[PDB]
RNA sequence: AUGGG
RNA sequence: CCCACUC
């Protein structure tokens, strides 16, 4: 994407302007001021394009060989242009430096802060004119923006007797117009040197001024102080040609429309005949412009962007479009504080897993970095298998890894370690990676400061300079940059993205539980309904903690009752409250129990007693809590519950938000829900499949989900499937994932052992644990029935060649591989 | 409060600027620039003060006696100053008219729209500076505001210029014409001495560079250096004394105003030293260095160039005041509906509102209708709004010499305030009317939020029977009149009057509708609910709307919906509107309701289990199918001395508290809150302590501030029966004069045995100048009954007569706007 | 012929 | 000198 530019390989868009004279004394002295104006304009449009296109560097060549910036300054008209381009301070966006015979102007990206008008893009001139009293004022960016917002939500005696001059036809010589110019009246006189091109150049800024503000009459052929009518000789210009010229000129004036009818600008052009002693003398031309509905331009706006490495001018429609233009930003401070703290205790390498893998694979890398970063009292280094891939651009096999250094009083450095020293693509790779990383930090993270990324290449067995303003001055800039990094990684998919998404979901669960806990004081018996992918177990744990906090009771007096033993073990590892299985709850003695929470009441079996009646008798000796969590889409046991009929299941809620899966997993869940609703099954009643809405599910999905991967393969063999699993596992472990991330689940339990053996061979070509091993550092290989209520970040679903996709997707967070 | 101004009695603040020359050519051809600048400046300060202080009219005397505005124009320098004061449009705020030898400038009130930045006031020049590259730019109003919010929100390069310049102070000895190797940048500025005057020009120039230094990055300023040569020439021995030193500038720089978002309040720091110049190792002169460190907050070169009106004088704004006024409800949501249902902008005829006050006026005076009809004629559209005193409506003055006021609003016409006088011999009417118009206009802007140009022209009419404004001050289309009437609705909803009372009642109707819409969600989430209601929540309307929702959500006839209450009067009230059965609890028992599907029960607190179990009966009816058993409870309004059949409060789930819904006045709500606090401090016996814990004062504060409206609550004590009757008769007569109706008044006696007596004692006092029982609310009569029989119903005006205590809550609950507690 | 640097 | 309205 970037050019070659071997002389200065800056990781930015570089605009070369040519040869420019510099120096205050030098600039004050020229002949041929056209060259001076052109040299000012070129740099100004370059600055405008760079402000509107994400920043960059401007390259100029110095004519004076003995020139020195510290002794000659910069100029005087250039500073005036800078003031007229950046009214609220030009220092925050421009810097100047001198590399020998080169003058470099560093331009920051234009982004308004939280204390400013919402002015999205920078312009020299709005080029849409307004009328104040009698002068046509070219509006500024802010004034034009206010006018656009005005039209989006959609003294006088001079206007009289102007239409009277419009009405009459015959004129003698030297009529003293009794009315002077006003908002609706303005006049000029002809120029005998050139008439038609002067009218070309002069009409637009009055036609636009009238069309914008009320409506007016342009009179041409009238003097200022004498207030008479003069005109030019008839032989100089034919009136019909002039009228046609005026019509075609007005038709070419750019226009924007907030309405739908798209009317053209309505004007009336008339020619008169100024006589002299009953002899034809000349013409006076009158143009009446009514108040137009929407904004009328005189020329294209003085705004520029960068397209195809060229400084181009924005059109009217484009200019108006970009002129008028999440929970990540709410929790980014906490995420940065917990994941990327800014301390003074040496330098910390992140993430721990990938760094451990890289340092175990190569011992010299740790010392090589600890010597390269030195001298640095404090800082942060973030590693990645491919920072280009993490951003989402490219993946190079010749690169071992990339590191990012962020520290105070220092710029940001991008280290690129190469497996092979003589590979000729390292420098371009590092430069482009720095460019795309900075661009993503700006356009996504929201970093409005000044920062630079320096590419550096490094070999296993083994200089650009910026303005000092482009270095992280203090710790606050470090925090802002790291929060932008948090946003950028949460927007992408990688190992760090997965870990930070887990932290994000943990933060969101607390808010959801706090909101849910308000119903504790409003209800005693409740029937909570949960969508596919809600994580009812974490909600239940937080609810038990809140019950213990609100009702001042011993944790032993709160009973969690579930169906599966693995979920019970997970829960007793989590909460101090008592947790029993359904079979233990029955044929059991519970006399000192006040509050009961039931999860997985879907699969409760009534073939051993009435569990609902037992719970009601326990909570109704005092009136205790009897909250039931139900997800009617996850019924596996072929038995009815002790549940009362759906009409008697009141009061109830419908937890819609709580989707802590990837976007594609949520898509699969939504499609499966639609399929189930279209063709209801036997064990799911129509009444219960009516409280879940697809629109609400989509709204909850595009408020908490994060990017991930779902991939389905069909018509595969056992050995091929095992090899696929082994290869994907190997790639993940290389990228930094842990064994306690992955879980392989087979639909049929009897297919476990076989699928185990083919696994042990596959990983041999390139240790599995039961369902009570999800907290250990091993890959879990079990069945869907035995894995109910648990979850892991990467899930491999094995099933022979069908509404059970949802049971697989409910067990996964970011990666779901469905192999048939 | 306005001045006399017999010549032009505008209802505006008029600023007389003096004897001023006008003309596009008359100002050009004129010497004595000290006069041109003075007149331009005076007019500009007047415009700025008017813009920042509500608008008005500037009056000037034109120099040329042949001057005509349409011929001679306004000028060029004045127009440029107008452009520099209002960057985005001046026609929106300034109009000009000529009356004889007077030029009047009509100045609108600067009010930022929903588009522009929050620039609250207009500024000619902020006078706080910035650095840029090598410059000192006076910040515009917008950029200055940006800087204030930013500051309160708390091989060679350019930076090399600081080096080789920070070491200039260390150069204690200096030799004549030494070259300087650094050029001007963001950290250095040097100026050349002036031979004629040295001190005054230094003092003029220092503040506006010290401001930029202290406001952008710091730095230092030299004096004695040339721009074209970088000399060290400086002054001489005989023209500069050692008096000009650090101490001398220690007062000039300290004269600069400084604001501070900080608490340390540090004065600006500067150090001055003298570098001697040596022409051939001989002293020749001195050059000056002043080092200015950057400031934590803003530093002002001068006082800001902003003006307001104080004591009818154009008064300059200091830095603190300027920065303070630069950085500084559901009525606006419902005003569109209120205006379209109360003031429909149509063309069928002229609408005289309010109707009750108009009826009283037209019955007290038969000829008022014809005089009014002739006053606006010829006309086709508009609304005429009548009042007993429009000055008193906006809360300023009540006059016994004025019969009534009329406000005419029409398309292609300005607002006209008519003042009707009983006796023309009264001389002071004119001023009154004028002032009133002024006040009304201001209320339409500060309170009503109106932005466009409007003028209120006062006229004086007698029973036994010209100000000029710009054309732009007349209403243009129907949308303009709609916005003006919406502003009027907003203004009146914050005042106390008849029109305010009716608007508040309809406001309460809309609020109740939205509250019931919110409450209808719980019909999808539960079957039996225990709704706990604050005092003054108007639960009966909620119940009516709830059955309206049940009839649709469950597609069933109104027959299978039941209302259960305690009083027969409220049963009739409810059965008046609702199509469902509405029977009291006594007849609900000893009866059979087999077709009933859903039951809504009101006044559940005073239900008595002396005839069985009503709760079990309702439960068994609703539990044959699972029906709805919503129960509304008000624990603070227990009257009956009976034990309910309700389940214990620990078994009254699921439950919800309707905290919001306060549809009374601010003072009535305050009385309610005080009674709540008194009750909670000393709990009674008929209410369980557990139930007196679901109610918090803060939520009541929020609801009252969000929904209540200003009203009247007066308590009189130590009175006899005749005095109370006289008070009631006088208040009723005065209210009927104001335009009220008997259907808004309820006189309630605590003890029922006091009723008959309080009838006769009343009827005498009223006869000095027909009643209804509590079951007469729907009739057009004044009800005189007890609060026990009026429980559950409401009236706008309540007279609570009580013998000489926790029962003020009932009286406050039956009242909407006016409460008069007589003991 | 009008203001800001 | 630079810039803005301006015949
Ligand atoms: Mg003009
Ligand atoms: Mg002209
Ligand atoms: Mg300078
Ligand atoms: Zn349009
Ligand atoms: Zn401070």
């Amino acid at each position: 994407s970037l050019k070659t530019d071997t002389e200065m390989p800056y990781p930015e868009v570089i605009v070369d302007v040519g040869r420019v004279i510099f120096g205050e004394e030098n600039r004050k002295k020229m002949t041929n001021s056209c060259l001076k104006r052109s040299e000012n304009s070129r740099i100004i449009r370059a600055i405008c394009a760079l402000l509107n296109s994400g920043g960059g560097v401007i390259k100029a060549e110095i004519d004076d060989k003995t020139y020195s910036y510290q002794c000659h300054g910069l100029g005087q008209d250039l500073e005036t242009s800078f003031q007229k381009l950046l009214p609220s301070g030009s220092q925050k966006y421009l810097d100047y430096m001198q590399q020998g015979h080169n003058l470099l102007i560093f331009v920051k990206s234009w982004s308004p802060d939280v204390f400013s008008l919402p002015l999205r893009i920078c312009s020299l001139r709005s080029n849409l004119y307004r009328r104040d009293v009698t002068s046509a004022i070219n509006l500024s960016a802010s004034s034009a923006l206010e006018l656009l917002r005005e039209k989006g939500f959609r003294e006088e005696d001079m206007r009289i007797l102007a239409s009277e001059f419009f009405k009459k036809d015959k004129l003698m010589y030297k009529e003293k117009l009794n009315f002077t110019e006003s908002t609706h009246v303005e006049f000029k006189r002809f120029t005998t040197k050139k008439v038609i091109p002067r009218i070309k150049e002069m009409l637009p800024h009055y036609v636009s001024a009238f069309a914008n503000t009320q409506g007016g009459y342009v009179l041409i052929g009238v003097d200022d102080k004498s207030k008479e009518v003069v005109g030019c000789k008839w032989e100089k210009v034919n009136p019909d040609l002039l009228k046609k010229e005026i019509e075609n000129c007005i038709e070419k004036l750019p226009t924007f429309h907030f309405c739908c009818e798209k009317p053209k600008v309505n004007f009336t052009t008339k020619i008169l005949n100024v006589y002299q002693k009953d002899v034809l003398d000349g013409y006076v031309c009158v143009i009446q412009v009514e108040p137009f509905c929407c904004v009328v331009f005189a020329e294209a706006p003085d705004s520029w962007i960068m397209k195809d490495n060229s400084v181009t001018r924005l059109t009217a429609e484009q200019w108006v479009v970009m002129m008028l233009d999440i929970k990540v930003h709410k929790f980014k401070e906490a995420l940065q504080r917990h994941l990327f703290p800014v301390t003074q205790e040496e330098v910390q390498f992140k993430p721990e897993s990938l760094c451990k893998k890289l340092f175990s694979d190569h011992k010299e890398l740790e010392g090589l970095m600890k010597t390269l970063i030195h001298p640095c009292s404090q800082g942060i280094v973030i590693f990645s298998r491919s920072w280009a891939g993490d951003v989402g651009f490219r993946k190079e096999q010749n690169v071992l890894c990339d590191a990012l250094l962020i520290a105070v009083n220092s710029p940001v450095v991008l280290y690129t370690i190469l497996i092979d020293p003589n590979w000729p693509g390292g420098l371009e790779y590092a430069r482009n990676t720095a460019h795309q990383l900075k661009q993503k930090l700006q356009t996504v993270g929201g970093y409005t400061g000044k920062v630079c990324i320096i590419p550096r290449l490094i070999h296993l067995s083994s200089p650009l300079r910026y303005p000092r303003s482009y270095r992280l001055a203090d710790e606050e800039e470090m925090e802002d940059l790291l929060q932008a990094l948090v946003v950028v990684s949460l927007s992408s998919r990688s190992l760090l993205s997965d870990q930070m998404g887990c932290e994000f979901f943990n933060l969101l669960i607390m808010e959801q539980s706090q909101l849910l806990s308000e119903s504790l004081q409003k209800t005693r018996e409740l029937f909570i309904y949960c969508f596919p992918g809600v994580r009812k177990t974490a909600l239940a744990i937080k609810i038990m903690e809140k019950i213990k906090d609100l009702f001042h009771c011993k944790p032993k007096e709160i009973l969690y009752v579930c169906e599966s033993d693995s979920l019970k073990d997970f829960v007793t590892q989590q909460t101090t409250c008592q947790a029993v299985t359904r079979k233990t709850f029955m044929q059991g003695e519970f006399l000192k129990i006040k509050h009961i929470v039931m999860d997985e009441t879907e699969n409760f079996c009534s073939k051993y007693g009435n569990w609902y009646m037992k719970a009601k008798n326990i909570t109704h000796p005092h009136h205790g809590i009897l909250w039931l969590f139900l997800d009617p889409f996850q019924i596996h046991h072929a038995d009815v519950n002790g549940l009362p009929p759906p009409s008697a299941q009141f009061p109830r809620k419908t937890i819609t938000s709580g989707i802590h899966c990837a976007l594609e997993i949520a898509k699969v869940m939504k499609e499966e829900m639609k399929r189930i609703k279209e063709n209801p099954p036997s064990n799911m009643s129509p009444d219960t499949l009516a409280l879940f809405s697809e629109t609400a599910y989509e709204e909850a999905t595009c408020a908490q989900a994060l990017p991930g991967v779902c991939e389905t393969k069909t018509n595969l063999t056992t050995e091929q499937i095992a090899n696929y699993v082994a290869r994907k596992c190997h790639s993940l472990f290389q990228c930094g994932y842990l064994p306690k991330d992955i879980a392989i689940l087979c639909r049929r339990g009897e297919d476990r052992g076989r699928y185990r053996l083919a696994l042990l061979k596959a990983m041999e070509l390139i240790v599995f644990s039961p369902a009570t091993g999800v907290w250990g550092s091993h890959i879990v290989l079990d069945s869907i029935q035995q894995f109910s209520g648990l979850e892991r970040t990467v899930v491999f679903g094995l099933s022979p060649e069908e509404f059970h996709k949802l049971c697989f997707a409910s067990r996964a967070i970011k990666h779901l591989y469905l192999l048939y």
